[PDB]
DNA sequence: CCATGCGCTGAC
DNA sequence: GTCAGCGCATGG
């Protein structure tokens, strides 16, 4: 049982695995947070995030993309989401981020020297990101594989407020579950997608 | 205690 | 199509 501080991939969970639900990600350990896309400590680093198009800024590219932070949002009224409003700030997860970054945390930005170095961050893709990404699987969520963050800085968003920014790079000895070799590795391995127990029953029921 | 939150579902 | 909020895990 991997502690919630484990850097890296999780041990039985191959490249390509898939779930329906953000909690039977959370219950494989892959992303604990069932709601929040980055999950990590501001005295330690990322140990993962998952792309869902909640964020305009958010560029998804493949083997390449590009992560905003979280916040710059007024969730009073008891909300999780909605618009940006104010300036992001580089603390807590986004912090919590740019420490996997091998080199300094710098409040104006950094790249690394040699981000292979880099904290390894388990990457994760919703279907909701597929609406301006063709990485992004048909359905519910997939994991994709180790990503490092080579380098992150600070930007007006398209939101005109100030947004932080981080280039992600995979580094998986895995085929991307996207491409041909993908596919095939997926298939050799007989993964599907997983449902919680009871669900397409209740749902067929309808 | 107290904030944060890239989900999810039932309503208009 | 779009929207108002709600339980709960995580961190500090």
């Amino acid at each position: 049982h991997m502690p919630a501080n484990h850097f890296g991939p999780i041990p039985g969970v191959p490249v390509g695995t898939m779930w329906r639900f953000r909690v039977q990600v959370s219950e494989s350990g892959v992303h604990r947070p069932h709601v929040a896309g980055i999950h990590g400590r501001s005295n330690d680093g990322a140990y993962s995030l998952v792309l869902a198009g909640g964020y305009e800024d958010d560029v998804d590219n493949g083997n390449y993309f590009t992560y905003t932070g979280s916040g710059g949002r007024d969730l009073s009224g008891n909300k999780r989401t909605a618009g940006q409003s104010s300036d992001q700030k580089l603390t807590n997860n986004n912090r919590a981020l740019a420490l996997n970054c091998h080199s300094p945390i710098n409040e104006k930005g950094a790249e690394a020297e040699d981000w292979r170095q880099g904290k390894p961050v388990r990457v994760v893709r919703n279907m909701k990101g597929g609406k301006h990404s063709k990485y992004a699987p048909a359905e519910g969520n997939r994991y994709d594989g180790i990503y490092k963050v080579v380098k992150y800085w600070p930007e007006r968003g398209k939101s005109g407020f100030l947004v932080w920014r981080y280039l992600l790079r995979r580094d998986d000895t895995e085929p991307e579950p996207w491409t041909r070799e993908g596919k095939d590795r997926t298939r050799q391995l007989g993964l599907t997608m997983q449902y919680p127990e009871g669900y397409l029953e209740a749902l067929a029921n309808k």
